[PDB]
């Protein structure tokens, strides 16, 4: 049974379910489906108790894979259980959703940013001269 | 009338538009709609020619904003008009939307790898020893 199916199939079921997209988007199944639904109810019981540790981890493009494998083995210092592997696929889904947020936040403030400062710079002369944006409406609405 | 309202209003009717969303998300109005409307009809009507421009072209951590200034300048070369203005608008758009795309992958599939890393490193091999995921099922599903 592959592992990193799980671990996609898990990721888009939390991004999904927190209402992300950047696109239009047997035995097997039923592994995936035991899995989101643990991982549902974990969250569930435990999202209060996490929240304090998993607010500001937020993964950025220098973020280094064994800073998080340093921080995932403190899950697992006591030994591995089921528990703890559902805790850590949540946990996964939890960075993810936020990374995702607060990367995308970011992005978008940029490029509205460089916008708004060509526009200043460059065409807000020619808009003033030129009839405003009220001028525009009248010849292109 | 605020050019950076609009910027951020374009942004994001074009998002939406494109099934883009992290998170589960008169005066000045007239202008916005006739801007969405104008900025539809210019991709309906020029995407194919734009395209060949449209799709390699995706901002990253390090994108400067006079790389895009001088890119920008290219469009207004012989003049600023409402068109042009169209036209500055829908290419912003199309960067966005497009970024938003890749570096959104990029941090998914990221987070992926290293679930699987750590899965494949630390916990399979309990995994294996405890019965495997069909075990799981069984037991918590
Ligand atoms: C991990 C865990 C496991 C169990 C458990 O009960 N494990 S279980 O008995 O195997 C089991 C029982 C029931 C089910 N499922 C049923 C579903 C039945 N439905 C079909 C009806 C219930 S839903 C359910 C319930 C529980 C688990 C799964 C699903 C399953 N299951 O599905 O797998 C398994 C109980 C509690 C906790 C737990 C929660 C929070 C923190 C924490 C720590 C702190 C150390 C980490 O440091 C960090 C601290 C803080 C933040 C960090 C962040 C990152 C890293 C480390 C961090 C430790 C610890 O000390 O390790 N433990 N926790
Ligand atoms: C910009 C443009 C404007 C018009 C125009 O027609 N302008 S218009 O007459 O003012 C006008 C008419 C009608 C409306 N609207 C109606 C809506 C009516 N509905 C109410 C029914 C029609 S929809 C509509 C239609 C048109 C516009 C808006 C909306 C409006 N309007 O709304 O604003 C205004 C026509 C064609 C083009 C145009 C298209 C594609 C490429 C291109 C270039 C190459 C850049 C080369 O530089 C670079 C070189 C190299 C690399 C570069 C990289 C990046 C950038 C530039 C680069 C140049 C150029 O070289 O300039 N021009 N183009």
């Amino acid at each position: 049974q592959s592992n990193r199916e799980l671990v996609v199939d898990f990721l888009s079921y939390k991004l999904s379910q927190k209402g992300y997209s950047w696109s239009q988007f047997t035995e097997s199944e039923a592994v995936k489906q035991a899995l989101r639904e643990a991982g549902d109810e974990f969250e569930l019981r435990y999202r209060r108790a996490f929240s304090d540790l998993t607010s500001q981890l937020h993964i950025t493009p220098g973020t280094a894979y064994q800073s998080f494998e340093q921080v995932v083995n403190e899950l697992f210092r006591d030994g591995v259980n089921w528990g703890r592997i559902v805790a850590f696929f949540s946990f996964g889904g939890a960075l993810c959703v936020e990374s995702v947020d607060k990367e995308m936040q970011v992005l978008v403030s940029r490029i509205a940013a460089w916008m708004a400062t060509y526009l200043n710079d460059h065409l807000e002369p020619w808009i003033q001269e030129n009839g405003g944006w009220d001028t525009f409406v009248e010849l292109y609405g």
